[PDB]
């Protein structure tokens, strides 16, 4: 997250984070007990699930296995269209003050909402700084018809875009796949932005997550 502040405890515990090696290399949310729920270009082969949280990472806890993973039949990859993929985890994860499930949406919220995206990305641009604890900056929703005027082709419907003004002010390197929570509610998952990231009149984009419900729940299951 760029020109953004460490969140507030225990504020975020839908949040988890995909670790390599052990080192960071995707943000998500947690839809169940079983379910994550990050962009797709975070595939992966597998995946070391963290949660909850805050910081990575003591030690309580908890750290669990993926292995398996599904990414939405439409992604590209040229563009990123249809950018969400699903992780079963390997064991449940046990429900606590610090874990919990994220409010899916119902409806589209409306551009102009306040919202809040969050991550362990670099808080830095172009030059790398990773942050122990998770990070958080607010951000304005942006109609289509503002947004298609910087990044006009790229764009699809069930895209959203995401940033203020001015700026200077979203998410980075490594926040990918991490949530966008307006009043509720995961309006979004980041997907891409601008690189260096985040200046002023260039918005980040999000996976509108309003418009896969149907997916996401007929794709578990699975099993």
């Amino acid at each position: 997250i760029i020109d953004g502040a460490p969140c507030a405890r225990g504020s975020h515990p839908w949040q988890v984070a995909l670790l390599s090696g052990n080192q960071l290399h995707c943000g998500g949310v947690l839809v169940n007990e079983r379910w994550v729920l990050t962009a797709a270009h975070c595939k992966m082969n597998e995946y070391t699930v963290h949660l909850g949280s805050d910081t990575l990472g003591d030690r309580r806890a908890q750290r669990i296995k993926a292995s398996k993973s599904f990414r939405h039949p439409g992604y590209s990859t040229q563009t990123h269209v249809n950018d969400l993929m699903l992780v079963k985890l390997n064991s449940q994860a046990r429900l606590s003050s610090m874990v919990k499930k994220v409010r899916l949406p119902s409806r589209c919220e409306p551009p102009g909402t306040t919202c809040t995206v969050s991550g362990w990305g670099t808080t830095t641009s172009p030059d790398v700084t990773f942050p122990s604890d998770l990070m958080c900056v607010d951000v304005k929703l942006i109609s289509p018809q503002d947004c298609t005027k910087v990044y006009k082709d790229l764009l699809e419907n069930s895209m959203l875009c995401a940033g203020i003004p001015d700026s200077k002010k979203n998410a980075c390197n490594g926040d990918s796949g991490g949530p966008l929570v307006c009043r509720g509610t995961l309006q979004g998952l980041v997907s891409w932005g601008t690189f260096p990231c985040g200046q002023p009149n260039d918005p980040g984009v999000y996976t509108q997550v309003c418009k896969f419900t149907k997916w996401i729940n007929d794709t578990m299951k699975h099993h």
